[PDB]
């Protein structure tokens, strides 16, 4: 928000306004990175981004501690080298390359289509990067009519997404990614669980309106009473949440789940790509921005 607005105070005392991305700006498949870039906490153009820029942006503007993004930073830079064909040093070339498929970006996302979702021909691909309202609605529908949801509900959401993606993706494309997705499950609980409830740290419940605002608008739900978690969330909370989601009892089982879907997941680890492997072409679509309604500087 505008620095003088005081909207972030006393949690963020140095805010910057929302600015929609333009057609030449680079955006990510990540709702967090996109919100940060929209506010210029990382470059508005989404290019040439250092590790410390990311660390400071998450810590000071989203209440996400450095520990939470340690692996994510490692993996962003691995993917940058893989996509561009050279070491990116400490300047992430852009945000868009993070949508390189079957890498950091993965199938069965909560709010993005898959790279080969619903394509008639094997060589074809689609926008697996920009926010997709219909896809997000498939996630939200699992918790329809509710204001909050718990670990068991999140487990049902990711199962629904896995089922739909396994059915809809071009045959042979779909690849399950429980470890990376469920770190992101933990990220959702870390950012938009309801800290106004007495037992939030131990038994976090996602506020659906906060989640929907963050994903749809790629800006922060201050108007709904959200603020950056204080103290900043640490990696322990995230991986504990991740484990809790996957441990939760499944009471409704979708059909067409991949083998072993129900059950614990492997620890997320650094990515690696063979030097022989050429990257998949990136979707070239202009960056998404909210238009129903468009957002003001304080939204
Ligand atoms: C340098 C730090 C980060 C990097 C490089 C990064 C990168 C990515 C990438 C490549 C994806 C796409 C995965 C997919 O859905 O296919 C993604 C998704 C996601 N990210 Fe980030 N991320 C970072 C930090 C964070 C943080 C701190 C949060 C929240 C606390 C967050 C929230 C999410 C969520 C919820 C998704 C899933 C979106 C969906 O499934 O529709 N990210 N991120
Ligand atoms: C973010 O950075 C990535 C990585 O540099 C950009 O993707 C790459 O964009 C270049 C065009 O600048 C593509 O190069 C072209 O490739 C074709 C076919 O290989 C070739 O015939 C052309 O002569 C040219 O070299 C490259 O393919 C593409 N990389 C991938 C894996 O898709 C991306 O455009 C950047 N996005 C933004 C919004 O800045
Ligand atoms: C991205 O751009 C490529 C050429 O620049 C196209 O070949 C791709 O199909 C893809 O097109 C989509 O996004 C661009 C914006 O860069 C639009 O101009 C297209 O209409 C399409 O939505
Ligand atoms: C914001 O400023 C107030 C008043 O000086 C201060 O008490 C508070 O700690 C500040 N918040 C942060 C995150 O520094
Ligand atoms: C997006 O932000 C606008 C402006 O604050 C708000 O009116 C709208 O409800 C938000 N969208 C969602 C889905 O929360
Ligand atoms: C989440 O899981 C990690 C291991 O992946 C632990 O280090 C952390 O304490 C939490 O249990
Ligand atoms: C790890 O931490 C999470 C979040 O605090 C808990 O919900 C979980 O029960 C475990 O203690
Ligand atoms: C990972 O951690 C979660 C949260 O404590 C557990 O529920 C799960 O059994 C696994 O050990
Ligand atoms: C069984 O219970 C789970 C978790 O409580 C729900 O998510 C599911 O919809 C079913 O009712
Ligand atoms: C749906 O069905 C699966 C196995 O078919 C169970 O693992 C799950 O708990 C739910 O009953
Ligand atoms: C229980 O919930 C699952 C996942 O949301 C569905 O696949 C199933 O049809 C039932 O509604
Ligand atoms: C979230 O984190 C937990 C604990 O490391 C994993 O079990 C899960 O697969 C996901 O990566
Ligand atoms: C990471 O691991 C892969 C193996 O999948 C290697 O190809 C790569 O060079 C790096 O060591
Ligand atoms: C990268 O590009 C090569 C051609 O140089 C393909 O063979 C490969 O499958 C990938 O698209
Ligand atoms: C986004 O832009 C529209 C104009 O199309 C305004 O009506 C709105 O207030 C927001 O700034
Ligand atoms: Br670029
Ligand atoms: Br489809
Ligand atoms: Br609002
Ligand atoms: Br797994
Ligand atoms: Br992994
Ligand atoms: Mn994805």
């Amino acid at each position: 928000q505008e620095p003088g607005s005081g909207i972030g105070y006393p949690y963020d005392n140095n805010t910057l306004p929302y600015v929609a991305p333009g057609p030449t700006d680079s955006r990510a498949p990540c709702p967090a990175l996109n919100a940060l870039a929209n506010h210029g906490y990382i470059p508005h153009d989404g290019r040439a981004i250092s590790r410390e820029t990311l660390q400071n942006a998450f810590l000071n503007h989203m209440g996400i501690a450095n520990s939470v993004i340690e692996l994510a930073l490692t993996n962003a830079f691995v993917v940058c080298e893989y996509v561009t064909g050279s070491d990116c040093g400490d300047s992430l070339v852009n945000l868009t390359l993070l949508a390189e498929p079957h890498a950091f970006e993965h199938d069965h996302s909560f709010s993005r289509k898959d790279y080969k979702q619903g394509v008639a021909n094997s060589n074809d691909f689609i926008d697996n990067r920009n926010f997709d309202a219909e896809t997000f609605q498939t996630s939200l529908d699992v918790v329809a009519g509710k204001t909050h949801f718990d670990y068991a509900d999140m487990n049902e959401i990711r199962l629904q997404r896995e089922s739909l993606s396994n059915e809809l993706d071009f045959p042979g494309w779909f690849t399950e990614s429980k470890p990376i997705q469920n770190v992101e499950s933990g990220f959702i609980f870390a950012l938009v669980s309801d800290f106004n409830l007495p037992d939030n740290d131990e038994n976090p419940l996602v506020r659906i309106d906060w989640w929907k605002y963050w994903f749809t608008n790629e800006s922060f739900p201050y108007h709904l009473g959200w603020h950056p978690p204080s103290p900043a969330r640490e990696i322990e909370f995230v991986t504990s949440a991740s484990s809790a989601v996957l441990a939760a009892s499944v009471t409704s089982t979708p059909s067409s789940l991949p083998s072993g879907a129900i059950g614990p997941g492997a620890e997320a680890v650094p990515l690696s790509f063979a030097s022989t492997m050429t990257p998949f072409l990136l979707a070239t679509n202009a960056p998404y921005y909210a238009q129903d309604p468009t957002l003001g500087p304080n939204d």
